[PDB]
């Protein structure tokens, strides 16, 4: 009898852990910090609601294809959905110049609000309602673009049109036109009588005279013909002036840049439900609270940091060792109060008390390790959307190369980081329990003898309040040192 | 007499590794991870031949520059090879819109079928025969592009040229044509007759009326004219028609794209070999078994990754040491079958067995450490070519600083790497040693006397049987325990 | 009596480090690698000045707003200044096509030579007086950029320019020209005559014709025409050609470009001042000793690596501890030329020499590694200046979130370095102080009794000749051996 020795935690756990060195490691307490789950809904983005597209793309929303919802409420967004291919675009078929930088600008911003700048029935010298086409139908009847207006000549005559407007408002205005590609030199005259145009408009920043390019086209949405969209943003009291004889395309309605901030434009399928998130993905939204996920790169709003990973966790506790006999044959079950501690053996004790010296010193520098790694990836990159033209095949794929190359380095960092702090952190466990059988050692110096096991044997009577003269760093060898010193020559001469 | 040491391997090497601590540390056993070799031949990848360009550049082969081969058989390659400044391009001189684009193209193009889709004998209405050059030589006599038609005025007389193709394949078609700058008023009415021209093309994306631009150049190639060329994509069951009244340089062949996949132009100045590989750099192929290389950034293929280092090699065994009488001074060259291990020194014994238990334990974790190490460069960085215009200089340092950043990146990564796990597997071997050392001492306690210099001294006979019972992890204390409970007294009253 | 310890180094120091494990920590001796302050000044680096535009924009300077310094000594330049929105630019309004590309040509250039390539006074069939305005004032007085020609119809004619210059100089020469876009058809024919002009260049790389685009705009700096300037690069032994009918503003003067190298353009408000750097950044100089700063991302010259980051601090001796009787409790403010060593404790001698055969070894691998640490970033990257325009918001995004994010990574790539390589600096200590012991404890065997406060006692005597044979791992057993026989048997059976 007479012992005494020095054990560590050991519990239920079956968590497991990897390091650079090896995998599979069961540990007694461990932290995942990798989400993985989404909920296959699309949300508000904490209480502000996205701009839902539903068939049609950008240009459909901005130029008022007839079959796409204009927003009179003026309402603000935290994103904007769009489909992969949406069907409602340019109904009146063509091309809309800097659509992908449109695009970028509505990235920026929260907030529209439509205003008439030209309106449609200030046209005297012209035909305003004869420009609709069945390519663009309203409930079956031939219409056209809402906020655009198809000019035509009246009377078999188009005078000059030349119109301003000065931008008298706090906001930055998005103006759109457009003009006309006819199909043959017959069809020209026949709506802009004039045989040769042309579409000038001039700001302080943009001057440009636009030309009619005739040319014999296969159908699309059953026209031959084209139409050509342009856009400016028209600055606080600046002023634009439209001039043509033909073929103009005119605005009716701008729109007030009136909030700009974090927004994008989000490639989903997904429709919106009655949900609130804070990270939204394209297939769905996440519940943001570990550090990291792998769901989907194209998350937006306070989201965890995105790597290409299966797992990710980290080690907190020690390795999950039955496991007699102090440390060196593994952990207690029986500690439960502490990570590191003693066994008594006493003539009065059983033993497993815990060293919470050294197991709270233990858990403070853990917890506090935990969130250094997590903050240390506060400033981890984050993809950003953004949409290229057939043209722009080089700057897409940089873009591409780019987004990708810092998901690759960031996923890099946070796995070596994870394995690298589970190796310092199970060898910190380790130390800990060395640590505290030295402490040990050094106190019962000659009073007792290193059983090679973990645990000591007392050549002395030492009681429990001893039994803490040990635990708390105060035992002396003197006020048991001559009792000591007898029995061990009695063992040096028993039998 | 009667003695046992712990101790580790030492042998023959000299193969050295580096630290964050330390450099040159001479190692029992490393493992290089570093290709810095090349064949300086150009290959085939895995079986798959390159298209070579010779002397030609991309816009010389595609719109059949007299002196460039055409590939009749329509071959699928694995790269494309281009000189740095090719001699043969625009033999008659101009500019070749979106050419970095389309080159770009290319990259993800493994094998085209050239049909014909307007045959140079079906225009009627016009000299398909006059429109050569003494820029565009073949076999000395003048000639042109085999793959686009110079039309001209028949008689004194241009007719309109109204012309479409319909795309009736299954495959995108790669569709170039031209317009003819002249030289002044009257080279335009000797060639077109018709004073003000146009070129024309339609499909259900482009639409495009293209207008010959008249300037005083000076000759290039002898000639002071110049050909402009366009070229689009027209998608399966899309038509094209073409309108013009002068100056088309009309298309005769298009290319069926019919592989798509993973290809590259490489800029190179050697030519093909009867040689195969499986990583190809301009410079020559590499024996891609290493998982790092230095030999040049734009290798392609399955390819070892690249970092700029002079040097890359993995510590995977101890340090390498005379070394007598126990770790404390050294490794042993007398152990072989093992890294740790111990040496009898018996009345029957001499020493020198391994330990086993622990060397296998320390080959497992440093063979499957290493490959860990690899394998986490799997994502690594691979740098793609693209090329840019003159004034693409913005974009193309933007890609440069890109790709050399990631580069960069990915070298300290893979060096950080090395020398720090280099430095935990040097500290291994010494715990691991230290830890055998130990075993032994918490088995025979009292029985023996430390000496300090790695070595015990037994109290006790031991023989050569309880010579594995030490080894084993079995030895017991008390079958030996009397004896040296004697001997030991007997020390401490000899002489 | 009798004693002998072991201990390490203490001192007056309060610098502190942090770890992955713990913040805040007291250390003997730390070296700070974060530059943190500048000058606010605007100096030339390393002896060459920067070229300072004052309130004038790259444009302004080149074509030559008669209110911008012309550098008539040609003088070479380190970096190029240009204010944040300087005031005087296109004096004339319009714009300037491909002038981010021309600003990110000045980023590579050093030195320009104006050169004359058409006299002012060479026009003879044109009015090369009457081109001036009140919109680009010379002492008051309407004038015009001093190196374009603002060329007008001379008799109420303007016969047909074509102009040729052939560059028979070594350098590439730096070619500006324009074209008018006047108000109404009127004013095209007050000052043109000719209803219907064009300005065609032409060179081995240029074809060109450019049309007058005539629409109806709001003042700028009092004026509603515009005017749109072009550039080319001619080539040595390359000629360019004009051609115009009307609207041609011609070069006069053009830039030889001289000297090729590293420079910017940097976007300051700050103005010049008697001042040397080696490193500039836009607010101010640095110092450039340190391998680390935050003062700016654009710092160019020979700068340290820029981190986003408040502190950065390499740890290189102990922890700082008062600190009594050996390693267990503390170091020794006591101990001076070394970090760790000994105290005597004799019949003659007090204590406190230093083990420099371990401290000269450790001074040594950590002066080694704190260089290895430095020149692991010297790759690291590098921010670089460049501009875009209104339609570009992409490729500028993709610019900025490409160097933010190498500035992220390698933020995080110091920060984790030092980190990490501090926790590895304080536990070399740790384990350089339990070695030191250890060294004692396998020379002094029997002779002596483990304190377990990192302190032994003799059971023999010494003397201080003996007290080196323990510092210089000589000390035998033997020859004190049979001293110590005898006196710990008389412990053992003392009182
Ligand atoms: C979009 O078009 C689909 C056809 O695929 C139609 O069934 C559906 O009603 C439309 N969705 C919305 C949200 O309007
Ligand atoms: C390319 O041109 C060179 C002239 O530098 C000529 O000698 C050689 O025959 C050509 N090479 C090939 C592969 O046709
Ligand atoms: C620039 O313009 C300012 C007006 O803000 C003027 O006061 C100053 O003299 C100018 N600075 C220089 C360096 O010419």
């Amino acid at each position: 009898g007479d012992r005494i020795c020095i054990g560590y935690h050991a519990n239920n756990s079956t968590t497991q852990v990897d390091t650079i060195m090896e995998k599979n490691v069961t540990v007694t307490h461990a932290q995942d910090i990798l989400e993985k789950e989404h909920n296959g809904r699309l949300c508000s983005l904490k209480g502000v609601k996205p701009l839902i597209l539903k068939n049609c793309s950008v240009a459909g929303w901005l130029l008022g294809n007839p079959m796409c919802d204009e927003f009179l409420n003026a309402p603000e967004w935290s994103y904007i959905v769009e489909k992969d291919r949406p069907s409602n675009g340019l109904c009146y078929p063509g091309t809309f110049n800097y659509y992908e930088e449109l695009k970028h600008l509505m990235s920026s911003t929260n907030q529209f609000e439509k205003i008439q700048i030209f309106p449609r029935s200030s046209w005297s010298n012209h035909d305003a309602s004869s420009g609709v086409s069945s390519a663009c139908p309203y409930n079956g009847r031939s219409s056209f673009f809402r906020n655009v207006v198809w000019l035509i000549k009246k009377n078999n005559v188009y005078r000059t049109i030349t119109r301003t407007y000065n931008n008298t408002n706090i906001e930055d205005l998005l103006i759109i036109w457009g003009i006309h590609h006819p199909n043959n030199a017959a069809e020209q005259i026949k709506l802009y009588q004039n045989p040769s145009t042309y579409v000038s408009v001039g700001t302080s920043t943009l001057n440009q005279r636009s030309i009619p390019e005739i040319a014999t086209r296969p159908k699309v949405n059953g026209l031959s013909g084209r139409m050509e969209f342009f856009w400016t943003i028209l600055r606080p009291n600046d002023s634009i002036t439209f001039e043509s004889t033909g073929n103009f395309i005119a605005p009716e309605y701008a729109y007030k840049i009136v909030k700009k901030g974090d927004s994008a434009i989000m490639k989903s399928e997904l429709s919106y439900s009655n949900c609130d998130t804070k990270c939204q993905t394209p297939v769905g939204a996440i519940n943001s609270s570990m550090p990291f996920h792998n769901v989907h790169p194209f998350a937006i709003g306070e989201c965890p940091k995105y790597v290409k990973l299966k797992k990710l966790v980290l080690a907190t506790g020690l390795r999950n060792i039955g496991a007699i006999a102090g440390f060196i044959e593994g952990g207690w079950q029986g500690m439960v109060d502490g990570w590191y501690g003693y066994h008594h053996s006493n003539e009065q004790g059983s033993g497993y008390a815990a060293d919470k010296e050294s197991t709270q010193k233990a858990v403070d520098g853990i917890t506090n390790k935990v969130n250094s790694i997590i903050s240390k990836m506060n400033s981890q990159f984050e993809a950003v959307g953004k949409e290229f033209n057939n043209l722009e095949r080089r700057i897409e794929n940089l873009n591409k190369k780019m987004e990708d190359g810092f998901i690759d380095v960031w996923t890099y960092n946070a796995e070596l980081l994870v394995l690298m702090e589970n190796e310092r952190t199970l060898d910190l466990h380790d130390s800990n329990v060395k640590n505290l059988y030295d402490k040990v050692r050094r106190q019962l110096r000659d009073n007792a003898k290193e059983l090679g096991n973990g645990c000591f044997e007392f050549y002395h009577r030492c009681d429990n309040k001893c039994m803490e003269s040990v635990r708390n760093g105060t035992y002396d060898y003197p006020q048991y040192s001559e009792e000591s010193r007898l029995k061990r020559e009695e063992i040096d001469s028993g039998l």
